[PDB]
């Protein structure tokens, strides 16, 4: 499934391009944010997702979109509304939605 993996890789880069601050580029570093696991049960970030993609752990679009969504939702859930992080997650949901919709469309032809 390289036709599919070509699409996901491009789609992942497109999503990651929307992260203009590199807020979601690597995991929330748990040593630096020791209460993060108290609120967030399933952390996610673009580096992890790249590893999963390249390790063949995303069979279908849904399992890929799942992780992307965790990135957004974790961030909305952990950070106060009046934070740059929360605002970045609001943006990324809006902007990633379009990328994801077009990519699902491209899959179908
Ligand atoms: C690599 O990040 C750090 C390095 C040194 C000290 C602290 C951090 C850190 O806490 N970064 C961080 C925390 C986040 C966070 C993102 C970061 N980082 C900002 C800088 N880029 C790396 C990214 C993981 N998000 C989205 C979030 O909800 N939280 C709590």
């Amino acid at each position: 499934l390289t036709p599919f993996l070509i699409l996901l890789r491009k789609t992942l880069e497109q999503l990651q391009e929307k992260d203009t601050g590199n807020i979601f580029s690597e995991p929330v570093p748990l040593s630096e944010v020791p209460d993060y696991l108290d609120h967030i049960k399933k952390p996610m970030d673009f580096f992890t997702m790249k590893q999963n993609l390249e390790a063949y752990r995303y069979l279908n679009f849904d399992d890929f979109e799942e992780d992307f969504n965790l990135i957004v939702s974790n961030c909305l859930k952990y950070n106060a509304k009046d934070t740059i992080f929360y605002r970045a997650a609001v943006r990324l949901r809006e902007q990633g939605g379009a990328v994801l919709r077009q990519a699902r469309r491209q899959a179908e032809k």
